[PDB]
């Protein structure tokens, strides 16, 4: 019912432009090469407030997460939308189920109090894996569904493809089948026992191995990877996003540009690391004053650019729900 | 909302007559007692089909586990209603927090499409302990809640009390604070937030230590007793059931008459044990057919006695139902 108005909140002018920082494993590795001692709490919590305060006029909404981003939230651009994760960060490496599973303080009912205007969820998902594994997996995701139709908010399915038997995403092992792991999990996922809004996804392709993004090896010309993009289109009724997945700012935008021009319909991005990366290091070594004005320069130029190019390359998720 | 369609569907002239056999490591535990191997599946399943077959002709709904129990659904009288349970069975011994936990391959959904007409969950709740651990249980309960409220299905939220500094549930300790653990909970759980629709629950006492009732110590006099049934009918607006905590099926009845005397206004039971545990000795000493014939004399007295008491005793739903 009130999903439309709620999806309204987090979009502008139909399009998601929003700012993704619910790192946290992510975070603390960035932090820590950069000093001697443990990222503390308050520094996690006060990177992300600080983040919030400055670059939230200019985004949509803002994905936060529970753990650290809770004081981030009030801080931010009464303009912009909230996003929370609901999802326990990381995965066991010594297993390759990577089951899912909630947080254990918190329900959609409780995010819905602290602010949430929708919920993500991030799955990792192999659709040629044990399907003992997936029975469980997509059983999980209708608890979800069903909680977010309860209580009436939208529901991003992030989905996060690999290979039981590929270890290494980066690799052209995998980067030979990509395509197909992301396509058919988009497939799955449409199905409309599982409540889902809209998916979060990665570009069907690496695109370090696509003609003209490399300067080496190809495994894709650029016709190939068109194909791709189409068969991701048509891979979903749904709205649906594309995740940085932690590129340089411009080659982010090289590759939206590629995707639409290919025929992807895309609905906005949740973007973080292309957007602030380099602020971590400024954080730590230079202090929070310097990191307040570098978000205030060059912060908001890369921020200012993706939404130049998200205006000219996304569509509007208006044309994909009647 | 066929959520009062539902609960017609097991109930009986607005009574909740049912039968319920979801036991799992307790039904273990009776079974290996009584031979040298440990209960194997084939076994279980065979004793809930019969079970099934030749009491629910007499009950208005059986509560079943997914695990073993999805055959004895078959075989159920098709006039009884169909309960399902959700959780895992059983509890870390060695732990005090006994933190819920849902069936992996499962889901509300899931429990529906193999026939549930209504979804039951057991917690363990210690309305003294340790309160982070206890945010997290209500947490657990409000998704339950939310999932119900989707597929529109009556929620039964069955609360075994517990102390985290007592081990026996049947010590004189746990006697002189059972009252307040059983009636708080209830009003915890009554609040609109956890989208329950029935509550399964405890006598506020261990009868074994009330006045009239033992043939050792008395802990209470006839008068303190009505007391607690009193404090537990005015803990709640909801619908609530007892369960039989295993006690001898004369005492179960002689309990249900005093409720009624005190004032309880209890709209049913899901009695398991005090109706038919003899029958786990018969059918793994004598065999299938012998266990038969103790379900069709001495297991119909049972049930027909205990519905006798119920038309006299137990209080219509419909009351509490607008």
């Amino acid at each position: 019912s009130n999903k439309k108005a709620y999806l309204e909140k987090v979009s502008r002018d139909g399009i998601i432009s929003a700012l993704a920082f619910d790192q946290r494993g992510a975070l603390k590795r960035m932090m820590a090469s950069h000093q001697k001692e443990e990222p503390t709490t308050e520094q996690i919590v006060s990177l992300k407030r600080l983040v919030s305060e400055e670059l939230t006029p200019y985004a949509s909404s803002i994905l936060l997460d529970p753990e650290y981003g809770l004081p981030a939230i009030e801080v931010k651009d009464q303009k912009a939308g909230l996003l929370l994760a609901y999802e326990k960060t990381g995965y066991d490496a010594k297993t390759s189920s990577r089951l899912p599973d909630c947080l254990e303080d918190w329900s959609v009912k409780g995010l819905k109090a602290a602010g949430a205007d929708a919920i993500r969820f991030l799955l990792y998902y192999d659709v040629d894996g044990n399907e003992a594994v997936n029975h469980q997996k997509k059983a999980y995701i209708e608890r979800i569904g069903s909680e977010c139709q309860a209580e009436d908010l939208p529901f991003f399915l992030e989905i996060l493809t690999y290979d039981e038997k590929i270890s290494d995403n980066s690799s052209i092992a995998f980067a030979k089948v990509k395509a197909h792991k992301v396509n058919e999990a988009m497939r799955v996922f449409s199905a409309k026992r599982f409540g889902i809004d809209v998916l979060k996804v990665e570009v069907p392709l690496n695109m370090a191995y696509v003609e003209g993004f490399t300067e080496g090896p190809i495994l894709y010309s650029k016709a190939d990877a068109a194909l791709a993009f189409k068969e991701q289109e048509a891979a979903s009724h749904l709205p649906y996003i594309y995740l940085s997945a932690g590129v340089s700012a411009q080659l982010f935008q090289e590759t939206l540009i590629f995707a639409a021009q290919s025929g992807a319909t895309f609905n906005g991005v949740l973007c973080g690391r292309a957007t602030w990366a380099d602020v971590v290091s400024v954080y730590i070594k230079e202090g929070e004053a310097a990191a307040r004005q570098w978000l205030r320069q060059e912060g908001v130029k890369n921020i200012e650019s993706l939404n130049d190019v998200l205006a000219k390359t996304a569509s509007p998720w208006t044309n994909k729900v009647l």
